[PDB]
This record gives structure tokens, C-alpha cells and sequence, in this order.
């Protein structure tokens, strides 16, 4: 009985201020802390800090803070042969290195209704935008970007929910950035320009024009961070699998080997 870890973000990647380090394995990890013990990560500049699990397969480790622009990252996941409990062994090790791009920061703020693009603290792009509608709300928060896409069928099936039933949806769009697992997306919305700036019309993604959401893609970066501020919802859970900088650092960093 193996295991096999995967890394990511990948070796020699760059990513955003965001980025968790993620060591996510191909089974269940009985003996959380056996994992834990086994994994060994250097910063430059050296900066704290901790494991976290989002479930039962996948381990998280970040800092308090945001990264630091230019941050050098190795991983070193010296699993091979490691008891990690059930009599599961890991089956490899994975070394990786990467390193933290500019900051990039972009905020959508309810109250306005503008996405804010910020680099290194200076505005470089203002977007109206058009967020969920006050019965299917985007979650305040922060998220972390995740994957791109160029054009992109969202089907509410892909999560067990009928398309013709109250959650249900299914659409295609174009310039998409992934920014949660439950499928929040900034994404070009041509449809809802005359709302973007105004109005809340969607689904709970981030509508914004054909040109701000190809720029968009073409710009923010796997890791750079989205936050959301001032709307009607909830705020966005700390397991989602990008919204790892809603739990608390003082949770984070207790951790959650024993769970
Ligand atoms: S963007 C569609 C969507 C539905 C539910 C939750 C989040 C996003």
C-alpha cells in the first residue's frame, strides 16, 4: 500500500503573493502528523510557518502574512519509505522549488462595485463589475487564483446539482479565472456590462467586460489574491480549497495533525 504526494504549485513556477504550498496525496493519510514530520520547507527570506489539512488527502502550509515579493521556496517532501500509518508508505519524494511574483491584489468591493487591481500597492486596472445577486451572493473574503481558462462550460452537474433545479446553471464563458472550488470565477460578462458598476445581476461570479477579463487572464497569475468586501453573503469557508487565508492564523497555525 503506497502513497504517492504531489506538489504544487509546480517546480520552477512563479505565483502569486497567495500561494499555499500544497502536498496533496493519492490516498488517505492516516497518520497526519507522520506527513507532517516528513515534509521540510526553506524560505528566502526565511519566514514562519505552518501545516494545515484541508481534508483527509491534501496538507496546506503558509505564512501568516502574505508572501513577500521574491520569496525563493523549496519543498522538500521526503516521503519515500515514511510510515504514514495503516501500514501505508509514501512511494517517492518530491523536491520542488518556486518563487513568489509581484503582489497582486485585487479587490471587489460591494459598495462600489469596482474591481481594483493593484501591483506592489500602485492601481493598474479599475473594473466595474457585476456580483452575485443578493439570492445567490458572492462570499466577502479572500481568494486565492487559481486556474484560467480561455473559454469554459460551467455546468452546475460537474457538482451533483440539476441544471433545471433552484442551484442549478449552466452556461459558457469566455476569460475565466478560477478564484474558488465551489466555482467563483472572474469572467468576461458582455451581457451584463450595462449592470457592471451598478447592479448585482449573477450567479456569484465576478462579471466584468470582455477586455478587463481577458486582461485579466493575461495578467493575474496562479496565487495572486482576490478580495471581496461589503457584499450580502457569507464569507468564504477556509476548507474550499482556495480559501485558505480565511482561517485565522492562530487556528492555521495549531494546526489540525490530531483531526
Ligand atoms: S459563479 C456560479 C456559482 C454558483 C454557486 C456558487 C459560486 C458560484
Amino acid at each position: 500500500h503506497l502513497t504517492m504526494p504531489y506538489v504544487m504549485p509546480g517546480d520552477g513556477e512563479v505565483v502569486g503573493v497567495g500561494e499555499p504550498v500544497a502536498i496533496r496525496f493519492d490516498e488517505n493519510i492516516a497518520d497526519r502528523g507522520a506527513a507532517e514530520k516528513a515534509i521540510k520547507i526553506t524560505t528566502n527570506p526565511p519566514v514562519e510557518g505552518a501545516f494545515y489539512w484541508l481534508n483527509n488527502r491534501e496538507v496546506r502550509w503558509r505564512p501568516e502574512h502574505f508572501w513577500k515579493p521574491g520569496t525563493a521556496v523549496d519543498v522538500a517532501v521526503n516521503t519515500y519509505g515514511v510510515d504514514l500509518g495503516e501500514g501505508m508508505f509514501g512511494e517517492d519524494n518530491v523536491q520542488t522549488h518556486f518563487t513568489i511574483g509581484d503582489e497582486v491584489i485585487a479587490t471587489a468591493d460591494d459598495n462600489t462595485k469596482i474591481l481594483t487591481v493593484r501591483v506592489n500597492g500602485e492601481v493598474v486596472k479599475s473594473m466595474p463589475t457585476s456580483m452575485g445577486k443578493d439570492s445567490t451572493p458572492t462570499a466577502n473574503g479572500i481568494y486565492i487564483v487559481g486556474s484560467r481558462y480561455k473559454h469554459i462550460i460551467m455546468d452546475s452537474s460537474t457538482y451533483g446539482v440539476p441544471v433545471n433545479s433552484p442551484n442549478g446553471y449552466r452556461t459558457d464563458v469566455d476569460w475565466a479565472t478560477q478564484i474558488s472550488y465551489s466555482g467563483v470565477f472572474v469572467h468576461s460578462a458582455p451581457w451584463s456590462v450595462g449592470a457592471q458598476g451598478h447592479t448585482n445581476t449573477s450567479h456569484g461570479c465576478l462579471n466584468v467586460s470582455p477586455s478587463n477579463a481577458q486582461w485579466f487572464y493575461d495578467h493575474v497569475k496562479r496565487g495572486d489574491i482576490v478580495e471581496v468586501v461589503n457584499t450580502v453573503g457569507g464569507t468564504l469557508p477556509g476548507i474550499d480549497g482556495l480559501g485558505d487565508w480565511n482561517i485565522p492564523w492562530d487556528q492555521w497555525r495549531a494546526g489540525n495533525a490530531k483531526a
